[PDB]
């Protein structure tokens, strides 16, 4: 129905606002375009689902996500793989996982304070219903 396409497009709306917060956000620099396959050879064959915070955009505009857990899916899925990758002592590799679990606590804290759970559930029950 066109309430339910109201929900959604509303949903695409918050999930927009809260991406680009985090996209503007320096921290998360490295996460806000896709690792570079002519710059980093072996990133497509060590991580088998690359995620970042454009592809994230690009994923919202085709209407991909129709709950906000589906989204947050996406965003653990940007902070598991920088974990995969660089899972080394070494500073660089810290200092990038340092920067993903941010990246999540912070997409899950922006979430918690913004998203209304009622909206949510509605989205969860129209999904179920497709
Ligand atoms: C020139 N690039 C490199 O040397 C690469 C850099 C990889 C960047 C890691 N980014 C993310 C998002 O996980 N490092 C190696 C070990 O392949």
């Amino acid at each position: 129905s066109m309430q339910e396409e109201d929900t959604f497009r509303e949903l695409r709306i918050f999930l927009r606002n809260v991406t680009h917060r985090l996209a503007i956000d320096k921290r998360f620099r490295v996460f806000t375009k896709p690792v570079d396959p002519d710059e980093v050879p072996d990133y497509v064959t060590v991580i088998k689902q690359p995620m970042d915070l454009s592809s994230v955009i690009s994923k919202i505009d085709l209407h991909k996500y129709l709950t906000v857990k589906d989204y947050l899916r996406d965003i653990d899925l940007i902070c598991s793989n920088a974990l995969e990758y660089n899972p080394d002592r070494d500073p660089g590799d810290r200092l990038i996982r340092h920067r993903a679990c941010a990246l999540r606590d912070t997409a899950y804290a922006i979430i918690k304070e913004e998203l209304d759970e009622d909206f949510e559930q509605l989205c969860e029950e129209i999904q179920e219903s497709r």
